């Protein structure tokens, strides 16, 4: 997606502020409208009965959220999509947006499914490997394999004894579908088997 | 994508004949290829390290497989494509593909993209509810709302106790993500908690 199609999209869209912590959206919202993150990071979480969250993945600049509704029909929300930063996302209706399809954006129509399709490529591929390793993987290699994925997002700062992760005991436990305390006891497990150190939201992985 | 898009696209596609239980490719294959199902049914599953199987669906008519690789350039498969029927698919290489899309198929280009995302959306959106099963429900759980998931499958032959739906008892395992030996000690928990009927290579859901 090159730096036109990019503008030219989102000059017909909505630019909106949100603070961190912030659910744009939940199950059972209406869904109505496409998100094109330009600034911040937000997360997509899987939610059930009981109110127990699965982390699905993190999403930066470039990428389109909420975008399910453009491509399967319905009046409601599958997923959380929770801020973990400060954002800035830009907003725009999928009836408008098919419009500017058939007119306007016409040359662009190709260029923003191809990348949305790349996106939903991804994420299709980290969902599958998440539903993999929840089926066939103890929390301590789901843990280890997470923190070994995270330390290879751009996020990842340096350190003298190998990456710097900025992780809590609440979201890993939220990325592995494991209890708080099982995370935390998994944590102390490694640090003791010298792969890391740990500090409140700060696991420096070695390597 | 109308029958239109659909006969040109298959215009420049190789048909070949497919026997059942024959994997199309496993991870590790090239990846140039993108398969289009004319016919029959063919399933997508992913391997671990333990060699275990996880189904992350079923696919008939109409679908795009093994489409990876024409969105995230990869040497490799990432899954396993097998089919479950006898199957007639269409392979067409993503390079010629998109040489394709600049050129007799650009005008086809968007409604193309388009299905796939389509399809894409439904696979997320079905993954990422079994991912969220295989977390937080039971074994037990999974199989017994699987049980009825396959009910309302076209397969699915309605039977004077209930439905007769012919699922073996390895493949249920690898629908829920359990040991093929576990899967069967609650296909008998159920047989004797009256509610199906477990016969020898089909179950007889009782009720609906």
């Amino acid at each position: 997606l090159d730096a036109g199609t990019i503008e030219r999209f989102l000059a017909h869209s909505h630019r909106r502020r949100y603070p961190t912590r912030t659910d744009v959206f939940r199950p059972g919202d209406p869904a109505g409208t496409l998100y094109y993150v330009i600034s911040g990071s937000v997360s997509i979480i899987a939610e059930e009965d009981d109110d127990r969250e699965l982390v699905l993945g993190y999403f930066g600049s470039g990428e389109f959220v909420g975008e399910m509704g453009l491509f399967i029909e319905s009046d409601t929300r599958e997923v959380i999509l929770r801020t973990r930063t400060q954002c800035e996302l830009a907003e725009i209706s999928y009836e408008r947006l098919q419009q500017l399809f058939q007119t306007s954006l016409s040359p662009d129509a190709p260029r923003i499914l191809y990348a949305i399709g790349v996106q939903l490529s991804k994420r299709l591929l980290d969902t599958t490997r998440k539903a993999s390793r929840l089926a066939f993987l103890d929390v301590t290699d789901r843990i280890v394999r997470t923190l070994h994925d995270l330390s290879k997002e751009p996020e990842a700062m340096s350190h003298p004894q190998g990456t710097q992760l900025r992780v809590s005991r609440q979201e890993l436990a939220r990325l592995v579908g494991c209890s708080r305390e099982m995370a935390g006891r998994v944590l102390k497990k490694l640090q003791a088997d010298g792969l890391l150190h740990a500090r409140g939201k700060t696991v420096v992985l070695y390597g």
